[PDB]
């Protein structure tokens, strides 16, 4: 039921491309790292298409435009969370632009779990966004989880039914390990299994 998806040549081909993209990102400059961070801020409570369209609309302005200008571009791009996201992008820029890779790469190279923890200091960045970001810059041993993902696990019989009253750090790590087991059997990392999961759900290869 899942094993088939992972063997699909069409899907595998596209996924390898993303994997290459992520590895290249790890070797890319500060601008690329901040761009990925910005994508993750925009994906919060949004689909990939909305977030990517927003990113594309903003283009190079994420590096220098002021809050008002970024808000106006997101608004014109039809991105619904333009008000708060504009603020988060500016605050992230002020806080980490220019030293994001500098501080995170060496930490992530040694401990992905700790690097994720460091990123939580960024406003708008929670466990899901932090895992997403690190995955996008080459670190594949961190699952990207949210209630939707949990429901997917239920649907494939990975877990049973449960009411996630509060998705805690531990609970998040809980589901992560389960996904890792799955990913492992499928001969891959959990950060990469995420792509196959979204493909089954959306028929597209996101990031």
């Amino acid at each position: 039921m899942l094993r088939s998806l992972v063997q699909n040549p069409k899907v595998r081909a596209r996924v390898l491309e993303r994997v290459d993209e992520f590895r290249l990102n790890n070797l890319s400059n500060e601008e690329v790292w901040f761009r990925e961070l910005t994508l993750c801020l925009l994906t919060a409570n949004s689909s990939f298409i909305s977030a990517y369209q927003a990113l594309n609309c903003l283009g190079q302005k994420i590096y220098y435009a002021n809050e008002e200008e970024i808000r106006n571009i997101l608004k014109s791009c039809k991105y619904r969370f333009y008000n708060l996201k504009a603020k988060y992008i500016i605050m992230a820029r002020e806080k980490v632009y220019g030293r994001l890779k500098e501080e995170i790469k060496p930490l992530a190279d040694e401990d992905q779990q700790l690097a994720r923890e460091r990123l939580l200091n960024i406003k708008g960045i929670g466990m899901q966004e932090a895992s997403h970001f690190l995955r996008n810059v080459g670190y594949f041993d961190l699952a990207i989880i949210d209630r939707h993902i949990i429901d997917f696990m239920r649907r494939i019989g990975a877990i049973g039914e449960t009411n996630v009253k509060q998705l805690s750090k531990s609970l998040y790590i809980s589901f992560e390990n389960i996904l890792k087991s799955i990913a492992s059997n499928l001969n891959m990392s959990v950060g990469i299994l995420d792509l196959f999961i979204w493909y089954k759900e959306t028929n597209t290869i996101v990031k």
